[PDB]
């Protein structure tokens, strides 16, 4: 369940999390087609699904 951040994304609401391009994130929930829940270092939240790429 690893995904690569294709772009920077800065969180804009309570449920979101910030990532930087090239970060390797742990994918927690990909049930929604637009927003995926990931763990970015020590924080968890949503980012746009189109901005990350599954590695497996």
């Amino acid at each position: 369940e690893l995904v690569l951040a294709l772009y920077d994304y800065q969180e804009k609401s309570p449920d979101e999390v910030t990532m930087k391009k090239g970060d390797i994130l742990t994918l927690l929930n990909s049930t929604n087609k637009d927003w995926w829940k990931v763990e970015v270092n020590d924080r968890q939240g949503f980012v746009p699904a189109a901005y990350v790429k599954k590695l497996d």
